[PDB]
C-alpha cells in the first residue's frame, strides 16, 4: 500500500538522521521490512561511502526544486532497470539528501524529500517489487 511505503521511507530517513547525530523531528512497514532495510542501507554505505555527492550536485535541492527534478536524478540509479540493491541505493540516496539539507540549514526539505521518495517508490519501484515477490522476498533476501 501507498501508506506502508510512506511509513517505510520515514523510518529509514529517521533512522539515518538519528544514527548521524541529527534530529528526526522534521517529520510493507512490517517491523521486519524496516529492520532489514535499516541494515541493508548501513551495509551498502559500508562499501559506497561517497554519499551520492555528484547525484546530489546534479539535483542541487532548494525549496524551489520540483519533484520531477528529483525523479530525473533518481532515474539514474535505475538506468539498467530495478533490482534490490538499487532500491537500497535509492533509500540511501534519500538519506544522503536529507543529511545535506540539514547541513545547509534547510531542515524544511526533509519532509519534502520523504514525500517525494514515497511518491517515487509507489510509482516506479512497487511495480517491480510486486512482480518480484514483494517486501517479503526482500526480507527473505536481506536483513
Amino acid at each position: 500500500m501507498s501508506q506502508s511505503n510512506r511509513e517505510l521511507v520515514v523510518d529509514f530517513l529517521s533512522y539515518k538522521l538519528s544514527q548521524k547525530g541529527y534530529s528526526w523531528s522534521q517529520f510493507i512497514p512490517m517491523a521486519a521490512v524496516k529492520q532489514a532495510l535499516r541494515e541493508a542501507g548501513d551495509e551498502f554505505e559500508l562499501r559506497y561511502r561517497r554519499a551520492f555527492s555528484d547525484l546530489t550536485s546534479q539535483l542541487h535541492i532548494t525549496p524551489g526544486t520540483a519533484y520531477q527534478s528529483f525523479e530525473q536524478v533518481v532515474n539514474e540509479l535505475f538506468r539498467d532497470g530495478v533490482n534490490w540493491g538499487r532500491i537500497v541505493a535509492f533509500f540511501s540516496f534519500g538519506g544522503a539528501l536529507c543529511v545535506e539539507s540539514v547541513d545547509k540549514e534547510m531542515q524544511v526539505l526533509v519532509s519534502r524529500i520523504a514525500a517525494w521518495m514515497a511518491t517515487y517508490l509507489n510509482d516506479h519501484l512497487e511495480p517491480w517489487i510486486q512482480e518480484n515477490g514483494g517486501w517479503d522476498t526482500f526480507v527473505e533476501l536481506y536483513g
